[PDB]
């Protein structure tokens, strides 16, 4: 049973995950994923969510004030708070695996600059927070790392090393390339260990890091 | 200006482009459902493997098929996997400048290989991971690389991590923000935040500075 509440000025972008989800699964009780537009807590007519950072330099800051209504009324003190951004801590497969026992994720998705940092630094005074980065780059908004996130959590809820080798499937021959035969021979110890070695070379051209 | 081709089993999926609104024209992106190419009764995409193991693999016929029509030799054919090559910042910007990226997410337990060695032979393609775990399907890694792409795109930072940032009031729930930043001291401002950056990057991610990671 886990709930995920997910915050952001574009909800629509969360539309799709929401509907994900097998129909056995929100009806088990096991996983429901609510997405919030941020503007419901802003104060002003204009509905702001962000403003000029402190110190200058172009680009804005979410407001402090706003996302602290939102997370004081969306959080408990059992709550994860999940905040994506490029400056956060590795997200990776044990994350996930982690992560896929909490009972309850908030995910804040931010827009870039980032939000006011005493919101997080606020919230960890009541609840686990998690500052991640899902890769090395710069999006617009947190929202495609809160799907990223959503996903590989979720695939690890039951119900809802080395890199990997290539694969094959039928046709054993297509466009002049044939399956490799080892594949075919019935020799499952040979077969596991072309893998082994198919893992390393690959490993090693394309990740040499993990080694 | 440039054109994103995604092919996939849940074009649905893919309405979260609709966001990096193109409206500017600066970008056409167009979604293809993967199963249009298929010629069977049931439209079957995929197949176990061959050499055994779990879970199914794309069939190559179907992706052969949908690639032929949809790209050219001038196209970046573009495969996320989490046995691809890292995409990083980097990457983005290279692929900021490109005519056309093909993107085509896989399902299951993955691609039949011989799908990218065949495109290999007529486009450059490049089997990417946009990060270390694993999602169901590629679809999501599609929309990430299309947003860290498109913002880069002519007419629309790393080494280190930034460090924080603060905006109105200066003080909010009895938390003031950095005196620094209130000071108008651009020398200071720029050292304080050269140093939170620096600090941040040692505390999580040791590994940018030369560090062993924890
Ligand atoms: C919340 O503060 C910010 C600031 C800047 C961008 C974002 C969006 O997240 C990402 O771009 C990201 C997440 N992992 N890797 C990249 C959030
Ligand atoms: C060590 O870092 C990580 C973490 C998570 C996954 C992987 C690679 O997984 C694969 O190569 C794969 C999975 N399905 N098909 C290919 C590497
Ligand atoms: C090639 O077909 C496959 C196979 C396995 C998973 C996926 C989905 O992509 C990812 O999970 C991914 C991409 N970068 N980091 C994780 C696609
Ligand atoms: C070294 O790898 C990368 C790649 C891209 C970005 C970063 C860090 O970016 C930020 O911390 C940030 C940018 N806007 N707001 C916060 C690191």
């Amino acid at each position: 049973s886990m709930k995920i509440d997910v915050v952001t000025i574009f909800p629509e972008y969360l539309q799709p995950v929401r509907q994900s989800l097998p129909g056995k699964a929100i009806d088990a009780g096991l996983v429901d994923v609510a997405v919030h537009d941020l503007r419901r807590w802003t104060h002003d007519v204009h509905k702001s969510v962000d403003d000029s950072p402190y110190g200058g330099g172009p680009g804005m800051v979410m407001k402090p004030t706003v996302w602290g209504d939102a997370l004081d009324e969306i959080c408990t003190s059992e709550t994860l708070l999940v905040v994506p951004t490029p400056a956060g801590y590795p997200f990776t497969q044990e994350t996930a695996w982690q992560w896929s026992t909490e009972d309850h994720l908030v995910i804040a998705c931010g827009r870039y600059e980032g939000i006011d940092q005493r919101v997080a630094d606020d919230a960890a005074t009541r609840m686990r927070v998690r500052e991640v980065s899902i890769g090395d780059y710069v999006l617009n908004g947190g929202e495609a790392a809160a799907l990223v996130i959503i996903e590989a959590v979720l695939r690890l809820v039951p119900g809802v090393s080395l890199l990997e080798g290539p694969s094959y499937t039928r046709p054993p021959s297509w466009r002049g390339m044939d399956v490799p035969p080892v594949l075919l021979s019935g020799d499952h110890a040979k077969i596991a260990a072309w893998r082994a070695e198919q893992s390393r070379q690959r490993t090693i051209e394309r990740r040499p890091d993990l080694l």
